[PDB]
C-alpha cells in the first residue's frame, strides 16, 4: 500500500538503504524479500535495494537523505 523496499539475505547493502530512508524520515513501509521469488531475483537480483512507490515509480539504489526525501515528496504519503 505504502512504500516498498526490496531486500535480500544478509544486511548491509539494504542496511545503508534503510539508513537513507530513516534519515529522510520516510516513515513506515512494507518490506519484501526477493529471496524466494526468482522472478523478483531476476527482475532485481543486484538491484535488490530498490525503492518503489504506490504511485508507480522507483528510486535508484544509490541515493541520499535529501535525494530520497525529495524523491518521496515527489509523491504523496499515508
Amino acid at each position: 500500500m505504502a512504500l516498498t523496499l526490496y531486500q535480500r539475505d544478509d544486511c548491509h547493502l539494504c542496511d545503508q538503504a534503510v539508513e537513507a530512508l530513516a534519515q529522510a524520515r520516510a516513515g513506515a513501509f512494507f518490506s519484501v524479500f526477493i529471496d524466494d521469488d526468482a522472478a523478483l531475483e531476476s527482475a532485481y537480483g543486484l538491484r535488490v535495494p530498490v525503492l518503489r512507490d504506490p504511485m508507480g515509480r522507483e528510486l535508484d539504489w544509490p541515493f541520499d537523505a535529501p535525494r530520497l526525501r525529495a524523491w518521496l515528496d515527489a509523491a504523496p504519503h499515508a
